[PDB]
């Protein structure tokens, strides 16, 4: 099962969440895996006074088999059970009668945040960028930012006995005002075709940003969310490179993660960035910060810089 912790089949799906399907306008394709897609959308009337608005919208292909319509309902049960959160992408509506499901949230103006740290890497500007404003220049002030959205985002995700088990930085939104997002495209992203999820048994699985625990044993905690959330700071502060590059994933691969080597720090990561990722890699799940804890050390950095 999917759900260490919670029941998504103890959760009501909340009907102030169900809007008319035939108000929505399907647009252009943001993601696509095997079974699913998100694609942007118009909706009208979602708005009080009848502006309209654009959203993203989730939705299965025909493709899709029980396994499938039954994780999509699960996953809006989840999303409706979370509620609103700044830091975790918006739900907004959801059809469910009278069709497929269908899943509303908000479109989030700058994609994912591994895309977005690829194309401003080039760019890259550690401190003090003036007359240069205008070219929205990538910093580490924004770097630091991001790192303590997504940390806020996973401490209310544990809050709620949520794990993740996707944290990555192509699981984050960007929207305007360097705002960040936590989604999980799921079913909507091609991990068949994806070289960042590699075959383990019978499953496509983001190996590069797992615990031992969840590799060796399936163990998925808030734990084990916590070393992802370290290979994502990696990502971050290395500005968009793949994890242990060069590096397959093979019997050796394994064999080092358990032997205890660890990555050095990227090129642009502060030393006490590079110290949460390793605190984030202990091999002992009970050494790893909470959340929680990351997010104190974060603000602490923040508000040291400044
Ligand atoms: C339209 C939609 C429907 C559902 C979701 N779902 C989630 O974001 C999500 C996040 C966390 C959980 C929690 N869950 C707990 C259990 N573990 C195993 C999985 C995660 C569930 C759903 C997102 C979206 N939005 C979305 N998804 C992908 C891409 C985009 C997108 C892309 C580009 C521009 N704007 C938006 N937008
Ligand atoms: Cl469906
Ligand atoms: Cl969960
Ligand atoms: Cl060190």
């Amino acid at each position: 099962n999917n759900y260490s912790y919670i029941d998504p089949t103890q959760l009501p799906y909340d009907h102030k969440w169900e809007f008319p399907r035939n108000r929505l306008s399907f647009g252009k394709t943001l993601g696509a895996g095997a079974f699913g897609k998100v694609v942007e959308a118009t909706a009208q009337g979602l708005i009080k006074s009848d502006a309209a608005m654009t959203v993203a919208v989730k939705m299965l292909k025909p493709s899709a088999h029980s396994t499938e319509r039954e994780a999509l309902m699960s996953e809006l049960k989840v999303l409706s059970y979370l509620g609103n959160h700044e830091n975790i992408v918006n739900l907004l509506g959801a059809c469910t009668h009278g069709g497929p499901t269908l899943v509303i949230t908000e479109y989030c103006c700058y994609g994912d945040l591994l895309n977005f740290l690829r194309r401003k890497r080039d760019e890259f500007v550690p401190y003090k960028v003036p007359e240069d404003l205008y070219k929205d220049f990538l910093t580490l002030e924004h770097l630091l930012s991001f790192s303590y959205q997504v940390a806020k985002g996973m401490a209310f995700l544990a809050s709620k006995n949520c794990i993740h088990r996707d944290l990555a930085a192509r699981n984050i939104l960007l929207t305007h005002g360097n705002i960040t997002k936590i989604c999980d495209f799921g079913l909507a992203r091609d991990i068949k075709n994806d070289s960042n999820y590699v075959d383990k048994g019978n499953a496509r699985l983001p190996v590069k940003w797992m615990a031992p625990e969840s590799i060796f044993n399936s163990v998925y905690t808030f734990e084990s969310d916590v070393w992802s959330y370290g290979i994502f700071l990696w990502e971050l502060f290395s500005l968009g490179s793949s994890p242990y590059p060069g590096m397959p994933v093979d019997s050796k691969f394994y064999k080092m993660i358990k032997e205890g080597f660890r990555m050095s720090s990227p090129e642009y990561a502060p030393a006490e960035m590079y110290d949460i990722m390793k605190t984030c890699w202990d091999a002992d799940p009970d050494k790893r910060p909470t959340f929680k804890q990351i997010v104190q050390d974060i603000e602490k950095q923040i508000s040291e810089s400044t």
